[PDB]
Formats: C-alpha cells, structure tokens, sequence
RNA sequence: UGCUGUAAAGCUGGGUCGAACGGCCUCUAGUGCAGAUCUUGGUGGUAGUAGCAAAUAUUCAAAUGAGAACUUUGAAGACUGA
C-alpha cells in the first residue's frame, strides 16, 4: 500500500443486500428494505433465506471509509478543493466530480500532481 | 465502470442529452409505496384464439382499374310473390 499504513481490510459482507423478492417483482427495487409482514419467512429468519443488514456486519473502525488502495476518497470540485488534502496526501485521495467540465478537470488534475495528491477516478473526460 | 456505507443511500467511468444545478449550517412541509376488489394512464399472457354459420343462390364473360368473389354492363339462374 502507498498510503498510511494499515491493518488488512476485511469486508465482513461482500456481496449487496438485497430486498426480499426483488427478483421476483419488477415493481419491488433491489433497495433493501426491512420486511414488516406477521409471517414472513425472512423477517422471522428462516434457514435458507437471505442474510439481512445488522451492526454486526459493521466495518472495523480502523479499515472503515478505505478504498482497496488505503485512501480515503474526498469529492473535488475545482482546484481550491484540494488545499484541504495537503497535509493528508497519504491518507486521503481526491475524486473529480462528474459535471466538473473537462477544462477544469484538466487543471484539477494538474494541480493534484503537483501536490502529490492521489486521483481516483484520473481518466474521464 | 467501479468505490464507500451494516443499511437507508452517497460518489464515480462510458453512452444519451441540452439549461440549469448542487455541497455544507439552519428553516419548513402537500416529504419516502407493493398491496387498499386503491386512482388515472399505459401494456401483456390468453391469442392469430373464441369467432365472423338465421333471412333458399349464385355463375360466365366483357369493361374499368396497379389491383376485381364483392364496381359497372350483358347473359343466365333465383327469390320477394300485391
Ligand atoms: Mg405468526
Ligand atoms: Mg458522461
Ligand atoms: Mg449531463
Ligand atoms: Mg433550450
Ligand atoms: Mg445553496
Ligand atoms: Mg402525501
Ligand atoms: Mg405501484
Ligand atoms: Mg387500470
Ligand atoms: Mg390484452
Ligand atoms: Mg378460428
Ligand atoms: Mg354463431
Ligand atoms: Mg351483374
Ligand atoms: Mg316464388
């Protein structure tokens, strides 16, 4: 890792959590909802049914908020936005914002070379 | 295209697009949908399916026309049967 030093990242849950039938209806969305019905069988925790989203799944405190290379991932907006990134430059990396124009994105990422910054998402436009 | 969050969700790559829009501190509410034989609109399977079967009955040729079972004219065969 080229950022601040830490533990090995474990994602307790890897995969999406998604709404119970989902799959089954067009009009249910993948978004996760807790079932509320009196005889559910995932609500009442069946075997076999889908896990459900719990603190225990919760991410350690010391690898939380981290992409896989070690950063933190800070939205940019415009060159200023980086000044708050200067002294954290191994432990935070920037992300140029979408409806950033790609003049700007140009300088953004410029400037972010120039400072030593790390760049998330350094090709779009 | 991926990243972050236990999650509600947030951010991002590519495509499309054409005029407005967001972050944060607060304020406010007509603020979150899978159901209500919910409302309005739209769309399926059914399915090229049920079916298009009462009232005797049509046929040959020519003309017209891009195209004629169905139009026009002629010839015939019928019916309504005052
Ligand atoms: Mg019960
Ligand atoms: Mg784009
Ligand atoms: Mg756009
Ligand atoms: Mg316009
Ligand atoms: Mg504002
Ligand atoms: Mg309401
Ligand atoms: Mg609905
Ligand atoms: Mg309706
Ligand atoms: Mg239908
Ligand atoms: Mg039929
Ligand atoms: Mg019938
Ligand atoms: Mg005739
Ligand atoms: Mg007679």
């Amino acid at each position: 890792a080229t950022s601040v030093p830490h533990p090995k990242i474990v994602k307790k849950y890897t995969k999406k959590f998604k709404r119970h039938h989902s799959d089954r209806y067009h009009r249910v969305a993948e978004n996760w909802r807790k079932q509320k019905g009196i005889d559910s069988c995932v609500r009442r925790r069946f075997r076999g049914t889908i896990p459900q989203p719990n603190i225990g799944y919760g991410s350690n405190k010391k690898t939380k908020f981290l992409n896989p290379a070690g950063y933190k991932v800070y939205l940019v907006k415009n060159v200023k936005d980086l000044d708050v990134l200067l002294l954290h430059t191994k432990s935070y990396a920037a992300e140029i914002a979408s409806s950033v124009s790609s003049r700007k994105r140009v300088e953004i990422v410029a400037k972010a070379k120039k400072l030593g910054v790390k760049v998330t998402n350094p090709k779009g436009k």
